[PDB]
């Protein structure tokens, strides 16, 4: 009902009982205070309209799926689509003040791989990890999500630009389902956002694809869809931009970004249709100049979409690259 918060948790690994079990970084600050895990969402007069972009350093996201400070974004993927690796990129290449990660995964070796990565991350001095394995009860697995959110809420009230990761909402829902065996979301997800008098919580929720996805799709402000077929093609991140959206996009980017994003999306749609024309054996070079020009652009847009996970791109570099692609 109450949990540990404060800057003293930076570099610490927190369990479903709120206690420190490990450290991946040690920090000057030892500030540790105490807050209830279930806090009411900001009253609509305290929320600010989402108008500033949360840049991720990832070309596909910052150009076509531009997030906003305070947005909650869904990451939809089936197992083995690199949802954890995409979350690693989001941490490395964004510019948040503090990162709070909530893993409701279940196997034991799960969490330590994340602790291992945070141990070697350049953001380690400003990350907090909350976990809950299968050996914990369903109430504890839930409470891991409330604790991660409460920690992020304290940092937001201090004025920090907070990024929150909940992986996963499915595993969370399974544990939440068993409490019913004896509706925390929307209430769970109404807590992120940007405060008029404070900082922000930009949230990313992972949803395992095999009802639950239909329910949360209408609640969030957008979703990133990781499709297995672009991953087996070798394209990473496996983000299908045409099947993903950030609905605050128009509110967080200017008009030159908007026209370039529209033009790039028309190019993407024309490429996949040309691809199915190729697979059908109906494409002949020199037969249709329009098809041939789109064909000669397939390589340069694949060049833009793919990204090494250790590389980050500034907003200027992303807009410069996309402009030279749609020329």
């Amino acid at each position: 009902l109450h949990t540990q918060v404060g800057r003293g948790l930076l570099g610490a690994v927190v369990n479903p009982l709120g206690e420190v079990t490990d450290k991946f970084a040690v920090t000057d600050n030892s500030e540790i205070l105490y807050r209830p895990v279930d806090n009411a969402p900001p009253l609509y007069s305290e929320r600010a309209a989402i108008e500033k972009p949360f840049l991720t350093g990832i070309k596909v996201i910052d150009s076509l799926l531009t997030c906003g400070e305070g947005q909650r974004m869904g990451i939809f993927a089936s197992a083995g689509c690199g949802k954890t690796f995409l979350m690693n990129m989001l941490i490395e290449h964004s510019g948040a003040d503090i990162y709070v990660i909530g893993l409701i995964g279940e196997r034991g070796r799960e969490v330590t791989e994340t602790v291992d990565y945070l141990k070697n991350s350049e953001k380690k001095s400003r990350c907090v990890l909350v976990y809950a394995t299968s050996d914990y009860s369903s109430v504890d697995r839930c409470n891991a999500a409330y604790i991660a959110t409460a920690i992020a809420e304290f940092f937001r009230t201090e004025g920090h630009k907070v990024a929150l990761f909940i992986d996963s909402l499915t595993r969370y829902a399974r544990a939440l389902r068993d409490v019913a065996l004896a509706d925390s979301l929307p209430r769970l997800l109404a807590r992120p956002g940007k405060l008029k008098a404070g900082g922000s919580i930009t949230a990313f929720y992972t949803v395992l694809l095999e009802p639950l996805a239909e329910e949360v799709r209408s609640i969030l402000d957008g979703h990133i869809y990781l499709s297995r077929n672009l991953a087996q093609k070798g394209q990473f991140p496996a983000i299908d931009s045409l099947k993903s959206i950030s609905r605050v996009f128009t509110q967080v980017v200017d008009e030159k970004h908007r026209i370039m994003a529209a033009a790039f999306r028309e190019l993407l749609s024309e490429i996949e249709e040309l691809r199915t024309i190729i697979d059908f054996g109906e494409y002949k070079p020199g037969e249709n100049a329009s098809q041939d020009k789109i064909y000669n652009k397939i390589s340069v847009v694949e060049s833009f979409l793919k990204q090494d996970y250790r590389l980050g791109f500034t907003y200027e570099q992303t807009m410069e690259l996309i402009g030279e692609t749609i020329r």
